[PDB]
């Protein structure tokens, strides 16, 4: 659900992504988006939306704040996401979101020349953005859902910098970060897979509007 519409903000041309899941870790990635300006349109039971393609990564700048809640699938794409190009945004959600760990994915991205910060306590949603994502040699933990890597997957390719992840952890969601890709790809940029050690990032892509997408 979040996938394309993050994918789809960072892509150029507004896309469709049916099947979205009507639920609080989606409405949290769209008001994520319409935060810094993109532009979301839901269906008569949100499971469809159409994203206009920011054309680059989630550009805010105004030192917005967002509300991620208990969303966690939402919180970590749409963090490295705007890692990108120069925004500057501070990241919150729920009381438990409060505790949900995400150094691995803020430290990758950073590495990568992402400007990021805690506002409350470290590796936590509490997270000032300020962009700067160009690449460069980065390592990512997979542990802890794959909104780590699946975020610097989305965020990398966009990198004006070629960006290469590697895999600290074992993944947790091995065969859902081949979604991702596969999910870039059909849009129109596409990574190099790595023996699933590395997830190496083209810098410098820029996703297109695929047009209509069915998120399932």
């Amino acid at each position: 659900s979040n996938r394309a519409l993050l994918l789809a903000a960072l892509a150029h041309g507004k896309t469709v992504l049916t099947n979205l899941l009507d639920s609080d870790d989606v409405r949290h990635m769209l008001n994520a988006l319409t935060a810094l300006g993109v532009s979301y349109t839901l269906s008569a039971d949100r499971t469809r939306c159409e994203i206009i393609g920011n054309g680059g990564p989630l550009h805010a700048e105004g030192a917005l704040e967002l509300f991620l809640g208990n969303a966690g699938t939402a919180m970590r794409p749409l963090a490295a996401a705007l890692c990108l190009g120069s925004n500057d945004i501070v990241l919150t959600g729920e009381p438990r979101m409060k505790e949900r760990p995400i150094g691995h994915l803020v430290d990758a991205l950073r590495l990568g020349g992402a400007k990021i910060t805690y506002l409350e306590q470290e590796n936590y949603p509490p997270l000032r953005l300020q962009g700067g994502f160009t690449g460069g040699n980065v390592d990512v933990d997979g542990s802890v859902s794959s909104q780590f890597l699946t975020a610097l997957l989305m965020t990398a390719p966009l990198a004006p910098e070629d960006t290469v992840i590697r895999i600290k952890g074992d993944l947790v969601s091995k065969p859902y970060i081949d979604i991702t890709l596969n999910l870039m790809k059909t849009f129109g940029v596409e990574i190099e897979n790595q023996h699933y050690q590395q997830f190496v990032v083209k810098g410098g892509q820029s996703y297109q509007s695929p047009g209509t997408y069915l998120v399932e």
